[PDB]
Formats: C-alpha cells, sequence, structure tokens
C-alpha cells in the first residue's frame, strides 16, 4: 500500500486522526504519515506548517496530497511525545529535565508567536523529541487549532472578544479560556505553566473529574482550576514555577510576553546548580 506513488505505509504508531510509520522508498528513510478522511483541517494545517518551516524544532513536511478516501500529509520521522516519555519515566521527571524542557518549550512558543500565530493547544502530547542526531531537540506539532493573532505587516492584534468555545484540551487551558475569552499569546504560555507543574506533580488537581456531558465536565475543571491558588498548586517546588504562572496570568490580552525573562527564571535556577546538573534528559541517562 503506497501513498503518493512513493511512500510505503507501515504500522500505525499513534493518533493525532491516525498516524502511520512509513518508508520513503526512493530515499530509503522512514517517515510519519497522517491520514484524514474527506469529511477538514489537514490542508489548512499543512499551510501553517509550511509557513513555520525553518524554525528550530519545527518539523519538515515532505508531501501533501489525496489518496483514495484520505487526505495525506507526510512528515519527517520524530520520536515519542513528552507524554509518552513521561509515562515511560513512571510519570516522574527530575527537576533538571523539567528545566531543560521548559527552556526549549518557551522558545518553540515564542517562534510561533513571532510568525503571527498562537498555538492554542499546548500540551505534552504536542511536543515530540527528535530521533537519532536530534534526540536532544524538542519539536512542536499540531497546528489544527492554531490561529493568526496579528497582521503580518502591521502587527495589529485581533480584537478582544468573549463567548468563545473552548478550543483545546481542558486540562491545560488557561483560566481565561475557561471564561470564554479569546485566546492570545499569554494563554499559550499559561498552558505551558500547567504542563510544567503537571511534569512536577505527576498529575494536576483538576484531573479525574466526571460529569454527564463534556460541557459540565469542563465547568467542573474550570471551578477547580479557579479555586486552586498558584501558591497551593506549586507548593514544594522551586518558587520559579509559581512566579512563571503568576506572570502569565498577569499579562493583558494584547501584551507581548517577556519570553527572555521567563526563560531566565528557569535558566538561572538550572545554572545555579553548577556541575550537579547535566544536559541529559532522564530517558537518556
Ligand atoms: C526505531 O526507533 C524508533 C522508531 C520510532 C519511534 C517512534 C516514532 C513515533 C511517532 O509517533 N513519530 C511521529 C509522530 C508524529 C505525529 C503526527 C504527525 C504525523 C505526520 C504528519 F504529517 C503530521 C503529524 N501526529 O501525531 C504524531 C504523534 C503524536 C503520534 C510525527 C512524527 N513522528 N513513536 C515512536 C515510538 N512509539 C512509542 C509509543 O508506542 C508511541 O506511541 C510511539 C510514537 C521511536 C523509536
Amino acid at each position: 500500500l503506497r501513498v503518493g506513488n512513493r511512500y510505503r505505509l507501515g504500522r500505525k504508531i499513534g493518533s493525532g486522526g491516525d498516524i502511520y510509520l512509513g518508508t520513503d522508498i526512493a530515499a530509503g528513510e522512514e517517515v510519519a504519515i497522517k491520514l484524514e478522511c474527506v469529511k477538514p483541517q489537514l490542508h489548512i494545517e499543512s499551510k501553517i506548517y509550511k509557513m513555520m518551516q525553518g524554525g528550530v524544532g519545527i518539523p519538515t513536511i515532505r508531501w501533501c496530497g489525496a489518496e483514495g478516501d484520505y487526505n495525506v500529509m507526510v512528515m519527517e520521522l520524530l520520536g515519542p511525545s513528552l507524554e509518552d516519555l513521561f509515562n515511560f519515566c513512571s510519570r516522574k521527571f527530575s527537576l533538571k529535565t523539567v528545566l531543560l524542557l521548559a527552556d526549549q518549550m518557551i522558545s518553540r512558543i515564542e517562534y510561533i508567536h513571532s510568525k503571527n500565530f498562537i498555538h492554542r493547544d499546548v500540551k505534552p502530547d504536542n511536543f515530540l523529541m527528535g530521533l537519532g542526531k536530534k534526540g536532544n531537540l524538542v519539536y512542536i506539532i499540531d497546528f489544527g487549532l492554531a490561529k493568526k493573532y496579528r497582521d503580518a505587516r502591521t502587527h495589529q492584534h485581533i480584537p478582544y472578544r468573549e463567548n468563545k468555545n473552548l478550543t483545546g484540551t481542558a486540562r491545560y487551558a488557561s483560566i481565561n479560556t475557561h471564561l470564554g475569552i479569546e485566546q492570545s499569546r499569554r494563554d499559550d504560555l499559561e498552558s505551558l505553566g500547567y504542563v510544567l507543574m503537571y511534569f512536577n506533580l505527576g498529575s494536576l488537581p483538576w484531573q479525574g473529574l466526571k460529569a454527564a456531558t463534556k460541557r459540565q465536565k469542563y465547568e467542573r475543571i474550570s471551578e477547580k482550576k479557579m479555586s486552586t491558588p498558584i501558591e497551593v498548586l506549586c507548593k514544594g517546588y522551586p518558587s520559579e514555577f509559581a512566579t512563571y504562572l503568576n506572570f502569565c496570568r498577569s499579562l493583558r490580552f494584547d501584551d507581548k510576553p517577556d519570553y527572555s525573562y521567563l526563560r531566565q527564571l528557569f535558566r538561572n535556577l538550572f545554572h545555579r546548580q553548577g556541575f550537579s546538573y547535566d544536559y541529559v534528559f532522564d530517558w537518556n541517562m
């Protein structure tokens, strides 16, 4: 079974809505292939990927097209997601690994923002480690929910609006996203703050809530998230994680985040440990 007369389809390797391992027959290396039934967001997403190409940690798209009952996108092969690796590490990351990940993840989000888009679904499942020579590089994937937030030429910001439906993953959504406020740059970074504390804790305190329908469940998540102060969420971990989250929640809708300040919070903590720290992630030790 071939895709584009040139890619051999292999076994399924995930879903993000089905991801297959593939082989570039001509070049002889493996690839990742995403197939979508013609119902649609793959072609729109491919254009965003191609707008982002060249950035550090942005995957390369090898081919786009249609094959029978599927729209197809072929991407360079990447490794397991950070969720996969978190589970492999028994849902415990060392502080070193969390700080190493935080530095790269802030930079990936900054790059997307520099290209005039907001990601709007920041979660561990959308960060993948490279393979082989790129095993120390964090990649970001999935622009199916991404949105342009400013004009490319003038940088004029999209307007503030409310009554927006939740586009993303409830567990990691910002408070203002739960309130139905238009997402902006601050919300990508606030979601990352929850991801980092997720890595620190093994789970977040608004996980595991049940309800009749999705809407009621999101309301339960919203209530618990709003009633858990950052100081309680982050107790027992270096204060930098609370400082990060408080900074993100204090950003105005239109504010350009101080990415450098946020990276330096964690970089200073990392460097203060001196030689007691490596540049080796837990799963490579
Ligand atoms: C021999 O050594 C090896 C070999 C392979 C691996 C290897 C490679 C992968 C993998 O998923 N790669 C991958 C996935 C995507 C991808 C896409 C996507 C694909 C194409 C496209 F155009 C746009 C998006 N959308 O979503 C995903 C993720 C979330 C699934 C993109 C690029 N790369 N996984 C493994 C290892 N596995 C362990 C566990 O079982 C995981 O589930 C599975 C994941 C590790 C070691």
